[PDB]
């Protein structure tokens, strides 16, 4: 937390503060508690709405996670209940769904997918993926294929076919919903705004409860600097939902949960 | 909680006694100051609240899923295959096993009990392997109706229609496992839990000067709203957690089985 | 009966003003201050509690208006799918009557049985009588209906399917009432809040004599007045399926429900 | 805007205030600006969240009519694309959806709506129309009738027929919506707390005011009293979403929108 | 952003607050902060609240615009995985489809998509779509003729038109919800009441903090100034989400993003 450095900041400004506050008088300059009460509050009312959206967001991402586990577990679901014997099928869907989720994952990780591609997929495929320029999505279409072809071979019926489709349907929303989330952060002048005012707000602060406080002003000071300072870095920490940071999604482990979801439930 | 009063109580009197020493030190508390603290609080601790509640709201709502979307489907299964006794039995037998299996994953307590009540020891040896019972159960539901199908009692119409409420269950239980893995807050909570406690404890620091002797009366009112305000967020923001009221899920959970025995002829006695 | 706290609040303000001679002989000081903090937080407090409680009352508006909505289209789709199938239409609507009313009894904790034989044949109403859902029991009954007449080939398996969808939608709303009816807001909520609130409103002013001296009670029920209306009006609202003023007029409802039904199958009250 | 009234009403009341403000000591009168701060605070509060609550109905009633608009344009597309051949199956059931968004209009603003309906229908089905104590609902059962004739006769299928009923049902959940919204308002408690509130404060806050503000006190009375004033007619102004005041839902031009744009799709 | 122009007369407010502080008494003028903390606190609650539904505006126009190219990607999918061969039908409605964004682009924009229509669409075509006065409408309805042509043809089912006839009522739901939202701005009287009230509280604040600041009267209200002045124009911005300014949506960015991918390898799919 570098939190700790703006505290051992404001405890400098503090002693400043009380060592100065001798000329205060030989200049002309007063600060009191009420007008730094009302922007303070002002302040308040703003952190919290932000933070607000901050919040909607990391959970949105959370949710669109959550999605990807539940519309893969049914899909496999449906292949087992309605095609019980088209095992090769069912293998050949379970590596492209698992290959979504990595895919995808590495995607909003910004790093390369290549090494599980090929783990889960044949060569063939891989290359095929990565030639588009959204890979992702190009893995949905593979799958649609093999679904697809149990449509045209007559082992789907438009119906079952249809239901299964829905599922990949629901994938998308959750690629296309992440995308979004990514490119679209909570706008930046939310932050500057916030920022600006937080830190000129909590390093002003000695100098206007020097006044009432003397002696006791770094504690008091310290204590209030930290309580706008710790609602505001939460909002930093739930900005950045797909990151690799210890507050941030365990996307890996997320993947991983969801591989073995679906190998639970095909016997492997 | 009662003794985080109780604390603050004694603050007070330390507050009254010690307020003699204060001047020849050069300590001062004001009020307006910790005025200005316990608003900015109170407004951190209203938005918190208000995340704890809708975290709360989800949990019934998920929950409440469960009831409808297997009452539907039983509903189903009786409009559309009336004669279908043996497969009502045995779905109903899944449908309620899910429910209390759902019930014991997010307690994390063991579902073993309820699962061999419910099921041939065959299945319940087979869930129980799985490192996702519930979804297991979710599995082994899907296959009796896809079952129907085989049969021909079932057409693709009527079974889309059923396999949609299976459907209906795995959202649910994907919504109340993220809502279990949560909280969302990377326990910056314990921070916001502490700044309350501190500030409840420097207060009566604070008021002596202007109340004097009726400062642990005043102190321990202001304590008493936010310290109570706090946890209740605490409370709703762990629904399923290890601390919580479990008289509503086990009254749900023996409601939908109440309500499967109730229309599948199982109830009243005969 | 927030009169009698508003009165009473006026002779503890009286109390403050008689005692306030002997303030500085018993060594007790309250300013102001600490009661304005005390009093935000509570509004803060009171403002977003006051928020849930009209959300759920809302949500409860809203179901209602779906069970009107659906049993509409259910009705719909058997005249425009079945036109020559009267008999069923009434059976159906009978139902779906019942389900209103049944549904509004479930809510109140009263007894339909009267309701139901006014609508039903009497082995119907033992049978709807006996399930511990009763309302669950006629969306069956009105679920055997549409599934009879898809064995009899009637309907298919698509047009059984569309109207299977209302039932579905009924359902929902038989929950959503349910979850709110089981559901209060939580307790400690309403606990914290009415009591804080009152002792807050009894205290204020003992703390506001002190500036205001005879302007006490004036100043004091005008604040009390405004904490108490807010906080009164969200436990009503809370209690949306309750007899309180602000409460939902299920009985017309239902009324308006049932007139709507007979009014599209050519029955006239 | 009757406000002004109240404006002006405050600024006597303040010039009041000072005038009296001798006799004060002489009755026993003090009145601190500290205890109004309190009042004063909690009133905004309570306003805030009220508003909010009025701005989100006005919001669902204008996406109650968007939905409007979106699925008739959809079910004439439909028909369409599906029967590109019936058009005359396309004006009859183009009337009924045209009809079903005024009939509606005038429901919510308790007007005649007999003009409307003869110049969209033919006469014998308006005097149906107008018999019954749900017009806009028959107009639905009408317009679903006339889809249920194109399934009889074999033209749609039980599918495409399910396709168009689904539209019907968007159409009726509007219906239920705007009907909700019109007989359910926000409570009349919201409104009686806060006016009483609202206006005894603003008159009793230049009394409260006059011992430190003094002749200043008519400005800053009536600025105060302006903000929560104008903050509540707000309100007021969003609670009726369906009226004729001119920051109300524009209905009657939202039905010629729809009008246009299904005689757009129909070469009319 | 103009608050620049507003912060630096406020700073000429304040000089003339501190110049003019001896000469109260013999105007007979009165200023304390305590009155205008209550009414700066009222401001900031109701500019809290304002901001808030502002960019519940913002987030749900970027919503709609997100669907729009997950609409188009499952449409585009279905043709490609039920009718793998049909790659006139697929360059058809994918053009279509493209032409529908930058169409939906122009018309919340007010400018004119004559360019890009002739860019991606025959002439004849493009006269037709210019013709109507809803043309965005009448592009949805010429993609749903393609898709009504394969199903009279018999190269579609009723079952799998439907699933993409799905597709194309969603994306009816975008421009209807994007229409909403253009047409139907924020009561005009929000910006009205919130622009005079914020503005000229700024203005007066320092003829009430001098007595408290003095000298440092400039600087606190400047600050108090800047807090509300941006989050009010903050909030003027996000209300039209479909503007120009910086913190809008970058609808040009978003309309290259939907036809890059529906047209990503030249149309070739495996
Ligand atoms: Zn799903
Ligand atoms: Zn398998
Ligand atoms: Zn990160
Ligand atoms: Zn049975
Ligand atoms: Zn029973
Ligand atoms: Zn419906
Ligand atoms: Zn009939
Ligand atoms: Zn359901
Ligand atoms: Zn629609
Ligand atoms: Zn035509
Ligand atoms: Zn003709
Ligand atoms: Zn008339
Ligand atoms: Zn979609
Ligand atoms: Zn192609
Ligand atoms: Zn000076």
């Amino acid at each position: 937390s570098k939190i700790i450095f703006r505290l051992l900041l404001n405890v400098l400004m503090s002693i400043i503060a009380i060592i100065s506050y001798q000329w205060y008088e030989q200049l002309g300059i007063h600060l009191t508690v009420a007008p730094f009460s009302l922007l303070g509050i002002a302040i308040a009312i703003f952190l919290g709405f932000r933070n607000s959206a901050s919040y909607s967001r990391f959970v949105e991402a959370r949710n669109l996670w959550g999605t990807v586990l539940i519309a893969e577990r049914t899909l496999v679901r449906q292949l087992r209940n309605i095609l019980p014997a088209e095992h090769d099928a069912h293998r050949r869907i379970v590596s492209y769904l698992v290959a979504f989720s990595w895919s995808l994952k590495h995607q909003l990780r910004k790093t390369d997918p290549t090494a599980d591609l090929r783990r889960l997929l044949p060569e063939e495929r891989v290359t095929e993926i990565l030639a588009s320029s959204m890979p992702t999505n190009r893995i949905l279409l593979l799958a649609g294929n093999e679904i697809g072809q149990l449509r045209e071979a007559g082992k789907l019926s438009d119906i079952t076919y249809g239901l299964m489709d829905n599922k990949l349907d629901e994938l998308a929303h959750v690629l296309g919903g992440c995308e979004r989330l990514a490119t679209t952060p909570v706008p930046f002048a939310y932050t500057l705004i916030l920022q600006r005012t937080v830190y000129l707000f909590c390093t002003l602060l000695p100098f206007a409860l020097v006044g009432d406080l003397h002696y006791m002003t770094p504690f008091v000071s310290v204590f209030i600097s930290y309580t706008f300072l710790s609602w505001d870095s939460l909002a930093e920490e739930l900005e950045d939902p797909f990151g690799t940071a210890a507050n941030d999604l365990p996307l890996n482990a997320m993947c991983n949960t969801i591989e073995r979801n679906l190998l639970d439930m095909t016997g492997q």
